[PDB]
């Protein structure tokens, strides 16, 4: 069991895995209720008007976005009932994903992932970088600041627009330069949308949450690539989706980020070796040091020294992102999913996951032995119509 708890959103804030919550964004949010479900990882049940102040409208753009399908209602998660839906949706989902062994051992790679500590202007200090932490709400109202990985909340305006995102540096580029930065994955369990194969069916919102994952893998590594780099379709979407599509980037062209990463883990483990002092309390400079030395797996002599393996290196990095792909997950589930980026259909539904009726952790909408069983009828928006209640496309 991946998450342990089983939280209902109005259970008592106990301080510690349910608590009062600011986010680092310095525009003095009013503190969310927010559920800890896992060793640096969160899920906060609230519209995302936080994370970027520049959309705290949750209103339709005055044209409806050409691609993809979008879907608005300013209501949808506003009560208590939908945002403890919400929690226990996203719940079975990670249970989902930890039931097999290439998500097991993503949400390994993401709970190890912790953010480098390049805070100080001093190189030979490290100090945790603030728009890597939460500050959490304790009985007297003042804030403890907490560091995690990880935070999943609910969607902008546009409620199908699922993005993995965070908090940028006035310096650092932290999701390219190896050092890692929190991750905030705009997600909804929800809603999904469809895909032809006529034949409609829809995306397993499991694999949907994996795919975003995946980015937030690459995110807390510092190894994203630039969104600049399209061909219009990022790379970046390219190697997390997979499949056939992966292959649209030549090796010699991989071989260049695959060294460019190389060097930037190598400063990482310099940046280690002559760090001498420490910011904060409870961790000590060699505690800090030893979590660096697991996240990115260097490599330490009898004299306490790092340097980059470049055969633990490969591993790793092909572990990212050649062998986190949606597409891999896609073989683990079992389930139909479109056979390209692109191979989607102007079609969201809204859909229940929570009742085991419905959706299990094991067979998702495919539940065994049944009609649903045979030929993905489970995610046939038509056979299995009970399921999918097909929105109005917005335009
Ligand atoms: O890749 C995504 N997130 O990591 C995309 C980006 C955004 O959306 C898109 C989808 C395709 C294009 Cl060309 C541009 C924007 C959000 N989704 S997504 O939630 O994974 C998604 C949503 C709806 C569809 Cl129909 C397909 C994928
Ligand atoms: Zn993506």
């Amino acid at each position: 069991g991946f998450v342990n708890k089983q939280f209902n959103y109005k259970d008592p804030v106990n301080g510690v895995d349910i608590a009062y919550i600011k986010i680092p964004n310095a525009g003095q949010m009013q503190p969310v209720k927010a559920f800890k479900i896992h060793n640096k990882i969160w899920v906060i049940p609230e519209r995302d008007t936080f994370t970027n102040p520049e959309e705290g409208d949750l209103n339709p753009p005055p044209e409806a976005k050409q691609v993809p399908v979008s879907y608005y209602d300013s209501t949808y998660l506003s009560t208590d009932n939908e945002k403890d839906n919400y929690l226990k949706g996203v719940t079975k989902l990670f249970e989902r994903i930890y039931s097999t062994d290439l998500g097991r051992m993503l949400l390994t790679s993401i709970v190890r992932g912790i953010p480098f500590w390049g805070g100080s202007t001093i190189d030979t200090e490290l100090k945790v970088i603030d728009t890597n932490c939460i500050n959490v709400i304790q009985p007297d109202g003042s804030y403890r600041s907490e560091e995690l990985n990880l935070v999943i909340i609910g969607p902008s305006a546009d409620i199908i627009q699922f993005e993995c995102k965070s908090f940028g540096h006035e310096v650092l580029n932290l999701t390219r330069n190896g050092y890692g930065s929190t991750q905030y994955i705009r997600f909804s369990p929800d809603f999904t949308f469809g895909f032809e194969e006529a034949g409609k069916f829809a995306t397993d919102p499991a694999v949907t949450l994996a795919h975003e994952l995946i980015h937030a893998g690459h995110r807390l590594y510092g190894i994203a690539i630039n969104p600049n780099r399209v061909f219009e379709v990022s790379f970046e979407e390219l190697r997390t989706f997979g499949g056939h599509d992966a292959k649209f980037i030549d090796s010699l062209q991989e071989n260049e980020f695959r060294l460019y990463y190389y060097n930037k883990f190598k400063d990482i483990a310099s940046t280690l070796n002559k760090a001498k002092s420490i910011v904060g309390t409870t961790a000590s400079l060699q505690y800090m040091k030893n979590v660096f030395k697991e996240k990115y797996l260097l490599s330490e002599d009898t004299s306490g020294k790092f340097s980059v393996d470049k055969l633990k290196f490969d591993k790793l990095y092909k572990m990212l992102t050649e062998i986190y792909t949606e597409d891999n997950f896609v073989k683990f589930f079992k389930v139909l999913n479109r056979k390209t980026y692109l191979n989607f259909d102007k079609a969201v539904f809204k859909i229940n996951i929570v009742p085991k009726v419905n959706y299990t952790i094991y067979d998702g909408f495919n539940l065994r032995n049944t009609n649903l069983a045979a030929n993905f009828n489970g995610q046939n928006t038509e056979i299995n119509n009970m399921n999918f209640t097909k929105l109005k496309n917005f335009t």
